[PDB]
């Protein structure tokens, strides 16, 4: 018969297809439709390896504009696409990658490079022993042939990316029972009634939905729980109008919002907002009463955010905690598409963040962040902690690693740890003042420990102490190579801060920097500014920053 996918559905592995899948890299796919990689075909296997069935899975596929071409202006204007594929499974899998017809024999480099699985070459396709984990995997396949210069960085990336999520597979506690009469299950197509449905719990099976890019998933304040399945994409965007202890969104299915011009405003009738009002629709919206809220995010993939992934609504934002676990944000090549807030006790693992601008948002007190994977784009920091002066303390940021970085000149306010300026003063995080800080709040014990940069990076550190600084420090820290030094991305600088009353000098305490490594040399005191290119530490602060061996 005429060839057919054929998707696996077993204890030990589970893969997807989407028959209205489309091959488009120039415009909008339609309605019904999912793009899909032209360049890039995956099939899994699970071990033992034997002549037995390749199960075929489908190949995602992001770009800029998301077709639409008077869109590009918000990008960074690069050529680069973002494939990927995500699968369920239990045991060890063989994962192969295919390509055109006409593709050589090319080498390919998985990112992070720490994983160090085997890899298979044969009659034009690539071989990924994948080793089962209990916390699954996102990964970066680059094939040598592929890899582009990115100006001015001279950034060496692939141009058609293709990312691997294989996740475990789903509990009772992320994939609702079929059948409950309290949840609904919207058939595909134009979604409609959420916003009033009686059901706590939506469930969205296997198909493709979408709002348009004139509406989103605005959820009745009956709905706690949000399920994708694998295999379900919806063209959207979440917002809860419970103010129930717990709202959750769970499933591996894709949560994208392609259909939404860049900084899309609800209140506009989702038009690009009239002017930088910051209410450019998030991909997760939550609110709060008085009571606190937990947000559980589990499994899911967001693609092409039209504006900051998430944030929520109240004045009791340190009420709001999260829970996140293996979810990924890929296909953001707008700017301001920043990752997640970690609101107060939150716990986040196991994500993958492709992201053009602030990534990992520390701007709460008893955060843990680990094992995370950013493809930083080319503004913002890695990490960033100042637009405001603020109280936090207890943070954990532990094995992150940046296997890309294309940043451009300053103004992108680079680098791994940064702390831009206040932003009621300069929205645009820079300015030479260094007046407007707050010597009555202090951020400590702050740990970002075993950070990796992969490929040419931007400077370690660029921190503006808006506040007081103590016992932050800095633990196994290795980047690869540094970015041109002609585009002012390198040196790391913290500059003496003052209240903006009093005039009273911003301290900075105990910042200690432990296993920092450039390429393969181990730096210290002696070498900081040499290799390290850690040079704009005020004089007032070299004191406090303690090399320790
Ligand atoms: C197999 O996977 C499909 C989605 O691909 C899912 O809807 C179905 O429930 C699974 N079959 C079962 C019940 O094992
Ligand atoms: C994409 O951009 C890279 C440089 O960033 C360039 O080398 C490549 O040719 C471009 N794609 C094409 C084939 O137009
Ligand atoms: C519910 O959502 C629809 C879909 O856009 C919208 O037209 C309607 O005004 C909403 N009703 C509510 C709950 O305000
Ligand atoms: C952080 O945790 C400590 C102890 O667990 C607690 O005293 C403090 O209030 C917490 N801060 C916030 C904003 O939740
Ligand atoms: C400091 O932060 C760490 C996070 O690694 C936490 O385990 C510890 O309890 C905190 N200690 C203080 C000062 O409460
Ligand atoms: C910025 O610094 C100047 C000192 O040069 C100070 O007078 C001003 O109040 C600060 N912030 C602003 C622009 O309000
Ligand atoms: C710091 O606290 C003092 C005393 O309450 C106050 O006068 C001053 O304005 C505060 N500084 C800032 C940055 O608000
Ligand atoms: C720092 O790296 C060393 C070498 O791999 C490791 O033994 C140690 O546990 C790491 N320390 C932290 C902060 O995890
Ligand atoms: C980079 O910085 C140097 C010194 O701070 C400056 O002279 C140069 O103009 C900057 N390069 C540009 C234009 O980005």
């Amino acid at each position: 018969r005429e060839f057919m996918a054929v998707t696996a559905n077993n204890s030990q592995l589970l893969t997807w297809w989407h028959n209205t899948g489309e091959i488009n890299t120039q415009t909008p796919v339609a309605d019904g439709n999912v793009r899909q990689s032209g360049l890039y075909s995956v099939k899994v296997q699970t071990t033992p390896a034997s002549s037995s069935l390749y199960y075929d899975s489908f190949v995602y596929l992001a770009i800029p504009g998301n077709g639409m071409s008077d869109q590009l202006q918000y990008t960074q204007g690069y050529n680069q696409t973002q494939a990927w594929t995500s699968f369920l499974y239990s045991h060890d899998a063989t994962v192969k990658i295919s390509r055109n017809g006409s593709s050589a024999n090319s080498n390919v480099v998985i990112r992070p490079t720490s994983l160090n699985f085997p890899v298979r070459y044969d009659n034009q396709s690539v071989y990924i022993t994948v080793p089962y984990s209990p916390t699954g995997y996102r990964f970066s396949v680059e094939f040598d042939d592929d890899l582009i210069s990115l100006a001015p960085s001279g950034a060496r990336q692939p141009e058609n990316a293709l990312l691997i999520f294989a996740s475990p597979f789903e509990n009772s506690s992320t994939k609702p029972q079929p059948g409950s009469p309290n949840s609904i299950a919207p058939a595909p197509g134009r979604v409609l009634g959420l916003n009033t449905t009686s059901a706590s719990t939506v469930v969205f099976n296997p198909g493709v939905y979408y709002f348009t890019g004139h509406d989103h998933m605005v959820l009745s304040s009956s709905v706690t729980w949000v399920y994708f399945a694998p295999g379900a994409y919806v063209k959207g965007a979440v917002e809860f109008l419970s103010t129930a202890s717990e709202v959750k969104a769970s499933g591996h299915g894709v949560l994208s919002g392609e259909q939404y011009v860049w900084y899309a405003d609800p209140d506009e009738g989702y038009q690009k907002a009239s002017g930088a009002n910051n209410n450019g629709l998030r991909m997760w919206r939550g609110t709060l009463g008085n009571s606190s809220q937990t947000f559980v995010l589990n499994g899911v993939t967001v693609s092409a955010p039209p504006f900051n992934s998430m944030d929520w609504s109240g004045n009791s934002l340190d009420l709001i905690t999260c829970r996140v676990d293996d979810y990924k944000q890929v296909g953001a090549f707008y700017g301001q598409t920043d990752g997640l807030e970690m609101y107060p006790g939150t716990i986040l693992q196991d994500v993958f963040y492709h992201t053009d601008d602030d990534g990992l948002k520390m701007y709460y007190s008893n955060v843990t962040a680990r094992n995370i994977v950013m493809w930083k784009e080319s503004v913002a920091p890695v990490v960033e902690f100042g637009w405001t002066p603020r109280n936090t303390e207890n943070v954990l940021f532990d094995n992150v690693d940046v296997i890309h970085q294309a940043y451009a000149n300053a103004g992108n306010n680079p680098g791994i740890f940064g702390a831009v300026n206040n932003y009621l003063y300069a929205p645009d995080g820079l300015s030479s003042n260094h007046s407007t800080g707050n010597s009555n709040m202090t951020v400590r014990n702050i740990t970002w420990s075993n950070f990796r940069a992969e490929g040419s990076s931007s400077a370690l550190f660029r921190i503006n102490p808006i506040q007081n600084l103590d016992n932050i420090s800095i633990k196994n820290v290795s980047i690869e190579s540094f970015e041109p030094l002609s585009i002012n991305t390198t040196e790391s600088w913290m500059p003496v801060w003052y209240d903006l009353n009093n005039g009273k000098q911003i301290t900075v305490t105990d910042f200690s920097i432990e296993g920092f490594t450039v390429g393969n040399t181990t730096i210290t005191a002696s070498n900081a500014a040499s290799v390290g290119r850690i040079d704009g530490v005020d004089p007032a602060y070299a004191g406090s920053v303690h090399y320790i061996d």
